[PDB]
């Protein structure tokens, strides 16, 4: 647990720049990982 009492981190990237092309997220899905953005490329929320 974090010392302060709510943890919230209140971050636009939740939303921000989705997994909007299957041809991105049926990689991140054989390894059951999530579709992320960079400045040009799409990548798999980390293991």
């Amino acid at each position: 647990k974090i010392k302060s009492g709510w943890e919230r981190l209140t971050s636009e990237s939740e939303y921000a720049c989705p997994a909007i092309d299957k041809f991105c997220e049926d990689h991140c899905a054989a390894k059951k990982a999530v579709g992320k953005c960079d400045d040009f490329k799409c990548n798999c929320i980390k293991l």
